[PDB]
């Protein structure tokens, strides 16, 4: 019993891709420059085909992955019935020798070794699984499948159009019998590598003009393989800058965003520090790639049970090492860890003015910046901050503008969290105001401050 | 009276397009190639006229849709009016026989059967019908828009083309001439297949180089061609661009989406368990096509009026058989019925956390869950819910966090409903959430478990 | 002051830009093919230089449109200044004629009548005036340019290649000289003929082979001509899909949408009566083009003083001649006309179900729709409803669910209200509310229907 | 210590990509075309060698910016450890002379030579970085880099075809044996110009059809130049798509919306006073690059601790010059400049209509507008305001509809206020809505508005 998802399995897989290229380039070979067995190559091509016998006798069965349950069913019947309802007879006689169908019948030689090319779906759903995998970028997935399908097309014609020149009376007036006088004297790769010279020649249009058509067959072949180049090309072209487009497109975005952001600062004749604090801001932003940048951006579309799962991994031990939420209950701190926003800062930025409307306050998680006053026009700092200190609290738990202008002096981690949505979540959990506006005052009541919240918060209760 | 939307009336039409294929590749060719009518093919056109001058009749009684009512005008006069005002004149004289036109003057044959392309419109709007179709594919539709356009342009030239050697005295030191030394004397057959080889070697931009004008009026009409092939060759590569672009958009969103949450799942290491359920959601995101990706694509531009009876066809036998609405009213259930968010959940996810702010509760429709508790870290099961059975409830009804964690185990399908919606609802028929508390705590002392609930209940009422 | 936005104005500017073309025809022609004046050109050449002699005397009283105030600007002085300091000199010196130059020196002659090709910048800011029009579509005049600037860079690579075969001793073994020997002895059409297929071929990529460089000049000049091809070429290619990729994007996201939201009606199982009404809302809401389309879609980015006065305009006569507004107020009908949602509905859809929640009520405009019940799934109908009337007030005005059932049974327009923004409104202009429930119960005792409601909301009143 | 940002080292970085350019023409044309040393270039490879050798010695020392901190790491070891780690072998190989390679083996000139090619990881990191830096449009960016590496290929490939040539017995029957009879006889300039002839005549696939292969090799080499040329012309043409569909979006985006809204009137038959209001405010929410455009779109991306003090930087001197902001307070000030939304009006347009809800009011920057009020539909002029002035406070502090009509007539730039949001900034700083009522009704007792507004007003007060 053999399931999918196995590491003795996709070897077989990948064995018999390569099996599948090997008929790719055999089969049209076969088929346009063979009439003779020719035993050097034969013996090998009997070896392939030998391979092929034991392939369908090993075919028989494997696990499969059906829709509506996404669970695996192998069943030991209904594996091999569902597999020889669709090509069984296909790839069966796939594997019948040429001396066989020599034996049967010796003209169509080339003919039944054309049939082989079903083998072809197994390239196809590699490259629809590749497509669905995540692990190969899709640039050189796209480019691969590109230039295998042209190598392909290139061959089957330099094949289809040497048959057509070989199978003629009076060699000469033939396209490779124009120039070349004597080619049936000469070798076989001289000749196979002419007629993919001239498929090549012919399928990007370049057209030296040596190796043309001259007659009548010749000419409607080559009508038809040309209308065929124009859309294979026409084709390519489409799938190339499909590709161009999405590979640059965060780049260029990201460029004109910040054109028309310092085109603004410009016009406007904007002080240079707020300049590059905006600068700084927009370039931050974009280069946290699956760090902040994708994190909003990803963290959005999940089911909310998820991204409250990952806000308890990454920040759990923070909001246990912060003096506002020392003993408050166990089911607000998940609640409180479950809707934090967890966001970048460049150095030299402030991220809260003085005298702003009381909205957010903020969790360092690394980094440092500084408390910063001003009296009378001079900036003078206060206090610095260390990773794991919470910034802004005071006036959102009251209803006071914020009292000193955060600025980090280094890249730092901040985890912003509402107003309204801090105190939508402490009306529930009832009684826990209490603890909280506990450890805030008997902290108030430290540092040794001119205290003036203090005595103005106690009259503000009652 | 023949209306349109009409099985018996769309064969006709089809009929019809197939003689403008007919006249599309003979019209060209008798205009390139002969001089005479020569019967073999006056005899067909006799025929194609005739069924034409019999839709020319048909179309007397046929029905429009007139816009502003979109309604079906069918009245025997002005359904005339619109007809005669439009192009009765045009497909009037695409209908009249050569022989006539011969018999005014020895001179018109080609210029007068050149005239009877104006069939064409049929093809034209055959064409924007298929593509406001939904049935056929849009992408064959548009390829083969280009290779007719492609195939008639090539054809047009070629028989321009054999006419500039034609209608030239000195039959040598024409493009034909040239090499073929007497091409009067070969057959119409042969110099048929030069002419278009000629022409597809020049559109594809190949130029063997045999085949080329040697004096001046093939020199005008090569550079008109050539111009006319540039900007052909450019707006096939645009369409062929823009069909690529669109068909590979969504799996490239999807690839994009689920490499920048892996690659931040990467840098923040998280555990595996929590990887996968990222994973497996954003994957079950997309191959709910017309299931559950085009249902909240879709659903939010439909008007509310119809996304309602789309969920009430769906699913109203389920909130018949749920403990909590047994005899609430039957406004309640259509209204509830209408605002339920119906969701796809992969296997091994948590839904609901434990100790999470109450927001939803779901209902199964497929699928089984597991209620799961954790006290020290170890993690029992404790009750197994069955499809078609509500979680989550208890805590949204009340205003508690949540008690048990839901982690589902097969793909299974959920019924999100909001909390603040499900209480604006219920403020609506004021007094019926008596009934609501009633079958809840009814409920709650069926089973055997701490009904403490009931206890923090009867304080809070009264 | 001659102002701009004139007809007597722009009609010379249109002559200038016809003599423009005229210039970049001629100037290239005189520089590779002529060496005298030649005066069946040079007469010509003087009364195109006196024109724009006239237009660069003309262009000192012409009022340009400044940016900051965009008021047209006309003084007399400072609208010459800004003439002066932009491009006097070079357009001065582009209206010099060539007597003149030969006057000078005789060797200039051709290099001096390049220096006319300072009069494309008309050109080039007539086809920026023509995209920024919005009379003549952006497909034409895109395609316009593209054939402009690829038929001027033909013409100039043609006149410096024959030039390159002309100042040279030895005129055979040039390209022309390769195959025509006596080339300088047959007429100046057919060189210009010769050169001008020589310059299409290369550019097209045709490339036949005769007429080929030989020399290492023609060489040199063949490489570089080759270059700026194939950035002309690929710059060719991506205007034209950019050209097509806009031009068929509506059309394409109205298919994927039917295609879509068919999908989700198929593997659901709907009934096909609700299956078509999805489809002919979302066919509806797509081909009502700048009727219902864009008015929600360019409505919305207007800034809200300009679309309450579009609403005024349209409806204010229809919230007139409606029972429930008769002598209400006149703000309050200002401010209910400003707020409405004005949407269209294909036949045989319901647009308010029985038994919803009170949301919306809706004003017919046009058409008819009909008032649907049913009591054991039999429907019945009870008041069809005439365009100008208001339906679902019985509910909204209230708090009641819904009563009826109105599906439209031709194309209607309603004019939608939503419940909270209706109570949002009636807020303002206190007192009116009164007047609002004294016709509406007074409306319900009109046509003595079987009330069920009229004593049952004046005990709530009373 | 070297520090980058640094003008003494940028400089050295220019002058290195200089003899980048240099060695990228020189190594493969001494791989194709000498075998000698031949000093006239050994003399200037040395000189190169020796200043790439000053380089390696000089990148010991200088600054990096690290990841995770975003600073310049500059400690004199492990910051050669990195150096060492990265690159150092393949410049230290790149830089040693070709003597040295004629003293191992006198036959590996030119395949030592090829090898110096490394150092083209400077011009892709330059291009890098000129992509990212802000200073030089993306458009010729992108030109250059496919310019330069179309050159480059074009000269590989010459080089190595003509190897091809050389590198043969019987120089007859080579590519260019074949119509020049004698080219090793000729000149080193001629046969490089027939090779570059070659190149650009098969990349471009104009390909005349002299210069084609004649022996199996050249075959071979020019099948996979093809192939190669294939891919890269698929390259040049997505990447002009990219480019030129980037390049021209917002006029298209502009012009489709100015479509939609013109097409929209036109069906609608509005007045045209209205519908030159429509087009010319959407107009000018176009021109406004980097004014009133970009302004709402990249200030909304903000983190809002930013454009507080952009607000307050541009908008600070105006709140202090309106009279009902007298003496209110200092944090208000800044709370409600923190939140004004700034916007442009072009002239002749109503900004506020009468009896509009009251729900904005505006302050002007510059520019004029006026009052206008209706009595029975004559209308006039009642107060200009200037700029500076407050428009729309009479009824938005109260709760009444407006009172005046107000009419730009210049190009106007006003800021927004929403009622709500007002409100919810004057609930804090509580006491100083009491001098805003004060000095209103100040303002409002001697603005004459004569007696009916400051009685009525004081009715709704006391
Ligand atoms: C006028 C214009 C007329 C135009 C008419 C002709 C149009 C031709 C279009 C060509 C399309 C080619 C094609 O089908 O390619 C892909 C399938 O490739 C495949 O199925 C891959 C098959 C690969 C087989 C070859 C494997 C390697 C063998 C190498 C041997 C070479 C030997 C050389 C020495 C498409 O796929 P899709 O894009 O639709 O996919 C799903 C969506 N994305
Ligand atoms: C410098 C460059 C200068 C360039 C100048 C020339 C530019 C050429 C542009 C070509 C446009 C072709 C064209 O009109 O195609 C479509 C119309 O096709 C049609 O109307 C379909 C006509 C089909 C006729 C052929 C029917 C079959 C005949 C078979 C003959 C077989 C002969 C075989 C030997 C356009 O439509 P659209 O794209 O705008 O549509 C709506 C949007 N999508
Ligand atoms: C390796 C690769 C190397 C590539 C190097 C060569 C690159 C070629 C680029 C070609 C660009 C052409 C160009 O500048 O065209 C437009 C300017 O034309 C204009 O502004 C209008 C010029 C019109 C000139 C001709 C006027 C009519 C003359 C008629 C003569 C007829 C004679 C017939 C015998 C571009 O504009 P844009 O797109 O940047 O615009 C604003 C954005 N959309
Ligand atoms: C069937 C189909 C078969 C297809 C097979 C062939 C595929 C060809 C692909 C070509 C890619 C070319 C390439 O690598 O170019 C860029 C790198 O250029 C560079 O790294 C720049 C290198 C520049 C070197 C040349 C410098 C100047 C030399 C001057 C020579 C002077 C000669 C004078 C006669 C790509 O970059 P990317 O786009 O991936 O980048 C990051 C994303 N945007």
């Amino acid at each position: 019993v053999v399931s999918p998802y196995d590491h003795k399995y996709r070897i077989w897989e990948a064995f018999l891709v390569v099996l599948v290229v090997y008929t790719a380039w055999v089969s049209p070979f076969e088929f346009g420059f063979l009439r003779k067995p020719r035993p050097p190559l034969s013996i090998t091509d009997n070896i392939v085909n030998a391979f092929f016998a034991i392939d369908i006798i090993m075919t028989f069965f494997v696990g499969y992955l059906d829709k509506s349950t996404y669970l695996i069913v192998d069943d030991r019947k209904q594996i091999a019935f569902k597999y020889l309802r669709s090509w069984f007879l296909l790839d069966l006689v796939s594997t019948i020798p040429s001396e066989a169908a020599m034996r049967i019948s010796s003209q169509s030689y080339g003919l039944f070794n054309m049939l082989r090319l079903w083998r072809l779906r197994r390239v196809g759903a590699l490259f629809a699984r590749l497509e669905k995998d995540r692990n190969f970028n899709y640039f050189w997935v796209r480019c691969a499948k590109l230039v295998c399908v042209t190598l392909f097309a290139v061959h089957c014609a330099a094949c289809f159009y040497y048959l057509i020149a070989a199978r003629n009376s009076n060699p000469a007036k033939t396209w490779i019998g124009a120039n070349v006088a004597n080619f049936l004297e000469e070798s076989l790769w001289m000749r196979y590598v002419t007629s993919m010279y001239w498929s090549i020649t012919t399928l990007t249009t370049v057209g030296y003009g040596d190796l043309h058509p001259v007659n009548t067959k010749e000419m409607i072949f080559d009508i038809f393989y040309m209308l065929f180049n124009l859309g294979l090309t026409a084709y390519l072209i489409g799938n190339m800058t499909n590709l161009v487009v999405h590979g640059t497109s965060r780049t260029r975005n990201f460029r004109d965003t910040i054109q028309a952001a310092s085109n603004f600062a410009h016009r406007n004749h904007l002080p240079p520090r707020l300049q590059d604090q905006m600068l700084a801001h927009l370039c931050l932003k974009y280069r946290t790639d699956s760090e902040g940048l994708q994190q909003q951006e990803t963290l959005d579309a999940l089911p909310k049970a998820i991204r409250s799962s990952i806000s308890h991994f990454l920040f759990y031990s923070l909001m246990d090492k912060v003096y506002l939420f020392r003993g408050v209950s166990n089911a607000l701190l998940f609640q409180l860890v479950s809707e934090m926003k967890a966001e970048y800062f460049p150095p030299k930025e402030d991220v809260i003015l003085q005298n702003e409307a009381p909205t957010d306050f903020y969790i360092l998680v690394n980094g440092t910046a500084d408390l910063v006053d001003v009296d009378t026009g001079t900036e003078s700092i206060v206090r610095e901050v260390k990773a794991g200190d919470i910034i802004g609290e005071i006036g959102v738990l009251c209803y006071r503008p914020q009292l000193f202008t955060v600025r980090t002096k280094r890249l730092c981690q901040l985890l912003r969290m509402n107003r309204t949505t801090f105190l939508n979540i402490i009306q529930a959990n009832v009684g826990d105001g209490t603890i909280i506006m506990n450890n805030l005052l008997q902290h108030l009541k430290e540092m040794n401050d001119p205290v003036m919240t203090n005595v103005l918060l106690e009259i503000e209760n009652m």
